């Protein structure tokens, strides 16, 4: 019965990705005119140390590898605003549907 990373991994994407998260990207991404490339850094910047401090070194170390092989790690969904790039939801993996800001916890 048991219970793979892809589930445990996606399960702390949900508590990682809030809206004070969207909060901080959208602000770096005003504030420095980040073009796509720069923002999805900045994005993945932040969520690997939120990661990171949240399962220390060891688990950190699998769940990287682990994306590397089965691609689990989010990606943002990013708008463009006239030169202002807004991230408006994620992709939780490869695999998963979009969950757009409206539907992140506060
Ligand atoms: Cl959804």
């Amino acid at each position: 019965r048991p219970l793979s990373l892809e589930t445990t991994i996606t399960s702390l994407t949900r508590d990682i990705i809030t809206h004070r998260f969207i909060y901080l990207i959208n602000h770096e991404c005003i504030v420095r005119k980040l073009d796509e490339r720069q923002a999805t850094f900045t994005f993945l910047v932040n969520y690997e140390m939120k990661l990171l401090h949240k399962v220390g070194s060891t688990k950190y170390k699998k769940y990287t590898e682990y994306n590397t092989k089965y691609g689990t790690f989010p990606m943002p969904i990013f708008i463009n605003h006239d030169g202002f790039l807004e991230c408006i939801g994620i992709k939780p993996t490869k695999h998963t549907p979009i969950i757009y800001k409206y539907d992140l916890n506060p």
